[PDB]
């Protein structure tokens, strides 16, 4: 009635609450009860009008938000998403995800979130230019580089971050690392890109070792990926490069199934086509050669791949919220498979994740949620807020170890802390990786607001 | 694409009150181009919410959600009242400060639109808790305004008290002296009729109204005014109303109303407004007021009502309390009672039924409805003239600020009753207000770029 | 420990002592809990002062700017440049200030500042490098609605010429972040006139009273101390009102006629006194002007109160406690019935006492600094308000403002005086010098509650 | 000027150390330096309103003294005491100028603090207070401009809240405090910083006066205070093979002969994070303090004269903690070396006792602007830590304060030799301290 409707923060929210409820940390400090209805009330948001104007002279108005929620552990650190759907409820569940998966990454980068539902589809680069600049103008007032320094998202890449950049710096007369996702020649860092997806596929790497004491690798496995954008490209594309089967890709309109695994230059071309707003359908029927031979795919239309794979021993979703239903989970599981990680951003629903956890002591079913899983990207913008701050600029074989080595902390965090917070400690069974990465961040967050006096 | 925006009911009220009154009229067919206006001034400029956290009486830590709304700024800063209420919500910021926009147009003064408060409740609260609180607040808000960017000032649960907390946090933070805020206290930049500001235009508006409707033939003279709230709006109309000459049949509160059939006394108001600083319920000021309230001046008290239906014979109507105080049925019951005249003294007191019922007994029972961004800018115009004595480093008399206040709630009315008529009995003021105002903020926009 | 801050513990003992001595905390107790606030100032600035003197050599001083209160408005307050100023004389002239402009009636904050650098037989070189170094290191800290410095003791006009200059090339703003500025750049007509004319308008009020209309300034013996800005205006209004001004001083002597000082005699004062000249120099460079019936006499190393005979009203105006209680008594001796300090804490603790405890008696009249010659800040405000306004009022219009807020700052001392007096005495004069204190404690403390500086 | 002795010690200290060198003869224009460095480029001083756990209103003074930006932003901790004053902040300042210079890292001189009290008072009380002091300050300092840090009264918790408050006011999250918590942007060997510092140099001073042939094995150490800094030189003592004689605080001493022990140390700290006497903690801690390693608690007195026969003394605890009279007697009790832990630790007649048994008894005195600056030179690798956005592990930040530590002493020996008429090592810190910032004045045009 006084609170708006706003179902996907609270779902962010729960999962998170009902992990640090559901163990030993309130009964060993019941000083963090205090913490959980301050922290979820951001520090500060920032809706504005964004005006431009399209290619035929009109007048065009979208919503613009900057969530900053939480800069206990360092400046605010978020993407930013152009995508219809975006309100000030998806924001806030992004941004209340970013504050601990930013803790799990052991950088000090707050958390925060942005966008509008700007919807950059199929539009000129004129109409997208405009309206990156129309944005940073209205947002640059409240951001900076020891401030709020935002990157890239859903309809966000490096045209977009070029654009923003490019609009900050014509506003504000300063030249720093206001962003991050910037091009090579102009403050960017080289593992950027990959950031994402390379990092889960590192996490899913960790969480296999562990799984089979060693006696498994991603070689020979085969792996459903939804999604085709960053994470998911550059997910396939380092399953591909550790001998895993990469299996599926997926966008908006359908599914792309195969079964011998998708080749580089196939995620390559899709990724060429991508910035170009390509659907998939359209980039399998504009390249028939090169998706028709032994590595042919199928294109189910309308239908998440999930299902549609048979035996799978990898997911890892990689597109947007909510893309794992229950049924689609309980299929997963019955279809062998033994790892589930979020490249996207809460990409299973709470029934998804109920099945996995319910599968885990049983069938050894392990699920990892995106705030662990999917921090590389958050991880390699800090790095790049590293070199920015230097005025350096890293190799990248330098930047692809220092990812390695924080996604494999964060395994180790997430592991060894959900043993340490277990009501039950069912040995010859795998922990909770899910509670493991909820109870760090908050602790790592909890602990520093309490310092600052953010909390008493 | 869908169900993206969020639900914001008392926006979309007031949103859909002003467009369905420039819709139906001569408007957008002889200049379309303000059909360009609607899509853009209805989504605010800036919007600005903020955690605030403070500490209780307790040492316990108390967080809350504040709100600043900066809406329009075509026509001057940012200006508008700031409400603390456990009901404060996005929704309801975003309809007062774009009701803000063109009741602030219609005063004539160089002052944009805008709103803000929290859901932090002060009732019953001590004073170091609203302390801690207002300094909490604008600690965090300070940053956004400024006497020539946005000037907050008081609404429900933000008085003189609260101003001079807020004004005391913005010094503190921001090494400034200067009128940030509006409702100051008379020696640190406060006006001498900004506490009467809102009433006492509500009543001239009434006034020119009454006036206008019977030739010159009728005034306040032996007049049956029923008011709603017994806060600043509704102490300070009462008190203009007898003034006049008026017979005050009622006041309410969040609890209950109090009717009297003599006419409620100035005595009785500076009691109930004496009390209602420290939090009472009117049922606990006529208990502790057993003298003042049961001579010939005595009241009956009727717990969980409102005042409408409860007052027999009725001939003007100020809701002065809150948004969607009068329902469709009441509205039917006022003009059953023979109500002729009716200003909101409140924002949006109305409901659109109630709207809906007056204007249909607009040209037969001659029942005239005036819309509060219309009769309660008094307020905000007596601000900026706190913000020009400011700005001019000047104070006032009593009578300076009265009589302007008087020629801009009268031009007021004769610029809704022209525009109605130009864009078109009695005409209806509510179109008359929402499209002169709109007008005058749609050109300002265009002029400055802010559409094409 | 705290340090030793003689000056400013004597203002604050004589407001204490006037706020205590009154039904005030009876009638509203909860002014107690603002002394120990608002006597801490709200902030404090030193810096040093780098410049170069007319040999190229490096020179260094001592900087200050006390922002005391804001609760009434932004700081205001002039600046001092005297080779004795210390953080302890300028937090006893905030302090004052604070008060002050309470009693002035308009939106002004309290505040002092200057530096220990001596102007003194200086080139104008020289004090143009040093107003450009000060103004530097401060202008980060004032502005127009933040804190409106002015002059004083020596800053005047030239001075604040230098230093608005500097702070335009600092800032890149042109607005009134200070007063005293020169008429054609955004200055005002009465400033130089305002605090002699004012303390004098005070006197008239004064004297209004005492004697139910029945004698004025005419045919009245004033003394007054110190030859400056305050010095020289109260003299030509006690001229231009019919009274005889029988003495001036300065740092080094004082100069006694019987007959009064000439207009003339001032102008010729002012004009070398600009110079930095002696009042032993002036009589000497001027011989014409002070010989003839018109002689003076010139007594070195003297304050004047003892040596002028029979006197009605003195105004001491030359700096802090240059009235003692020796020069109180024999001014009670020589019939002295009028006594308001030009000079900011002109009197000691002893001079106050002495008339203070002849008033109920002798009917002697001691009016304090905080409510006589608050005409200067006040015309400042006004200065402030024509620039705000963008408006340069006439000389007419300035003036009749300033009398009106004498006037009525008189009315205000006469009435709170009254109002919460404990002596109760039916007869007799009222404590002005309490009136004044408790005036300007009230609307400060209640604006401090209301802002929530003190609860 | 106004009565200001502590800082006319510093500056008397300084000044004689300087006069009484070859300095002014091989270049005069040093004689220019002396009467512009120690004027402060700024001081502010403002009210600090809060409100106590009953809701009542309570006052107190603060002050930030920006002395000198010659060499970098200003850099100094905070220190909350009911001493506090101008005067003890301007000679806390003034001697920090002159410690950074001797740092090598780029730190300009300042300090601040506040009369208020934090002892026995609530956490709520304290965080009360450091918010109505950081939101005072927070306008005139910042990571390129003054970095604040701790001090007396002042620690991990009081930075804390006066680095949330900062951030509330001024929306960044940059290194504008030192000594902040590791997980939001510490630096490893801070806390310990000053006591490993202060024992490191005084290393290579035994090592320097001993040809090697010394170390700190089997010494006896007198260390006065028991806070952080005495806390750490304790404890690195006890690790290089010392014995730790002694330890006081504000009420007592407490004394031993068989060396007090990583333990009790560590009790220590527990028990003075909330506010206990080290009578306090020897009565609530009987086993530790009264077993084979009993302690002897001596209320009201220093434990200088109450420890025997001393090889080391380690003052660290507040200023003027050393009396002619006690100088005189860890000389008489066979003391040799002398490093300030605190900041001017030693009176006047401490030192000139000391400095007059130089060349003679081989007794060697080095003043804390020099010993001390290890936790200075530790915060000023915690703000290298912020700009470039990374942590350094416990090892690299003990390496790099052990070398800045070692060519503090170097800087100290040489510069004494080159200038004098055992060298002293006082001179030596205080010259070259002064010939590396009057050298920056003079570039800066801040004298000519
Ligand atoms: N980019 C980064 O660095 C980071 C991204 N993430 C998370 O990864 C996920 C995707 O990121 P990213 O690769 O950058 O995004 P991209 O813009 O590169 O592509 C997103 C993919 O998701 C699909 N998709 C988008 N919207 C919907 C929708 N509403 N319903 C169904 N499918 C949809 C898109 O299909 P189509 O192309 O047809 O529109 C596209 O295939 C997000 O949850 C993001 O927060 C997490 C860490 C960092
Ligand atoms: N103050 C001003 O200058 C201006 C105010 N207004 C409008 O006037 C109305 C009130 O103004 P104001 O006098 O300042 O407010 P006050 O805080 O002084 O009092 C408001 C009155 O309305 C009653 N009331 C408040 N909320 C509710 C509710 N949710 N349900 C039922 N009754 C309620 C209150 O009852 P109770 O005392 O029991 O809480 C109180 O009597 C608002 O619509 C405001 O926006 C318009 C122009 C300017
Ligand atoms: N100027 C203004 O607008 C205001 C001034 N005042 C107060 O009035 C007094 C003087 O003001 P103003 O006329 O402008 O100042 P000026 O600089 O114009 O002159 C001050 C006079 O007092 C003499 N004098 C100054 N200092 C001392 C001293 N330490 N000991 C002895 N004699 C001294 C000087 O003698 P000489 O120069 O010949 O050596 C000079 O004649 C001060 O107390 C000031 O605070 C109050 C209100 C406003
Ligand atoms: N902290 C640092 O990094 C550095 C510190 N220093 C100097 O070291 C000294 C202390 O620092 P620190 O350890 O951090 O401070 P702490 O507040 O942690 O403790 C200081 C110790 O000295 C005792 N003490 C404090 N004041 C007095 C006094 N007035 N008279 C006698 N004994 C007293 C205290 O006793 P009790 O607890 O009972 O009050 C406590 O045992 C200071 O002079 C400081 O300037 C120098 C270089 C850097
Ligand atoms: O790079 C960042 O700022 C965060 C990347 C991102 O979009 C996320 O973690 O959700
Ligand atoms: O700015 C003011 O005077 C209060 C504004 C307000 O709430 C109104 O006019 O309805
Ligand atoms: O003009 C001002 O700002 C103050 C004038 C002055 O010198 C004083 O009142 O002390
Ligand atoms: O460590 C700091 O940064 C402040 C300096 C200090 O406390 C000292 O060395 O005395």
């Amino acid at each position: 009635m006084v609170l708006p409707h706003e179902p996907e923060f609270q779902q962010a929210y729960d999962e998170l609450v009902s992990a640090v409820e559901d163990s030993t940390l309130f009964k060993e400090e019941p000083q963090y009860k205090k913490v959980i209805p301050v922290v979820s009330i951001p520090e500060r948001i920032i809706q504005f009008r964004v005006t431009w104007e399209n290619d035929k002279g009109e007048i065009e108005v979208n919503n613009g938000f900057r969530v900053q929620y939480n800069s206990a552990l360092g400046p605010y650190k978020g993407g930013l998403r152009f995508h219809p759907t975006v309100n000030l409820s998806i924001l806030k569940f992004l941004g209340f995800e970013q504050i601990f998966k930013n803790a799990l990454t052991g950088l000090s980068m707050g958390g925060g979130k942005g966008g509008s539902d700007f919807n950059p589809k199929n539009r000129s680069d004129n109409e997208i230019r405009r309206f990156c600049v129309s944005f940073m103008r209205q947002l640059a007032r409240y951001i900076g580089p020891d401030t709020d320094v935002p990157a890239g998202d859903i309809g966000v890449g490096g045209r977009e971050v070029g654009f923003l950049f490019g609009a900050y710096k014509q506003m504000r007369n300063n030249w720093a690392g206001v962003l991050t996702g910037k091009g090579l020649t102009w403050g960017g860092s080289l593992i950027r890109p990959e950031a994402t997806g390379y990092g889960c596929v590192y996490y899913v790497e960790k969480m296999i070792e562990k799984a089979t004491n060693g006696k498994e690798t991603f070689k020979g496995k085969r792996v459903a990926i939804s999604g085709s954008g960053n994470v998911a490209q550059y997910a396939a594309l380092k399953v591909i490069e550790l001998g895993g089967t990469v299996v599926s890709l997926s966008d908006s309109k359908g599914s792309i199934i195969s079964k011998n695994g998708i080749t580089a230059d196939q995620v390559y071309a899709i990724a060429a086509a991508k910035l170009k707003f390509k659907s998939l359908e359209e980039i399998v029927a504009d390249s028939v050669q090169l998706f028709s031979g032994d590595h042919s795919v199928e294109y189910l239309a309308g239908v998440r791949p999930w299902t549609k794979v048979g035996q799978v021993d990898v997911a890892l979703p990689s597109a947007t919220q909510n893309e794992v239903s229950g049924e689609e989970a309980k299929a997963l599981v019955d279809a062998g498979c033994k790892f589930i990680a979020e490249g996207s951003n809460m990409g299973s629903t709470k029934e998804a994740i109920e099945v996995f956890e319910a599968n885990r002591d049983s069938n050894g079913v392990w699920y990892a949620p995106g705030k662990a899983a999917n921090c590389g990207g958050v991880a390699v913008s800090g790095l790049e807020m590293a070199q920015n701050s230097q005025r350096v600029q890293w190799t990248n074989e330098e930047v692809d170890a220092k990812l390695k080595e924080i996604m494999y902390t964060c395994f180790e965090n997430c592991y060894k802390t959900a043993q340490k917070y277990s009501i039950e400690k069912n040995e010859n069974g795998l922990p909770s990786l899910l509670k493991g990465a909820n109870i760090a961040g908050f602790i790592k967050v909890a602990d520093a607001m309490f310092d600052q006096g953010d909390v008493f």
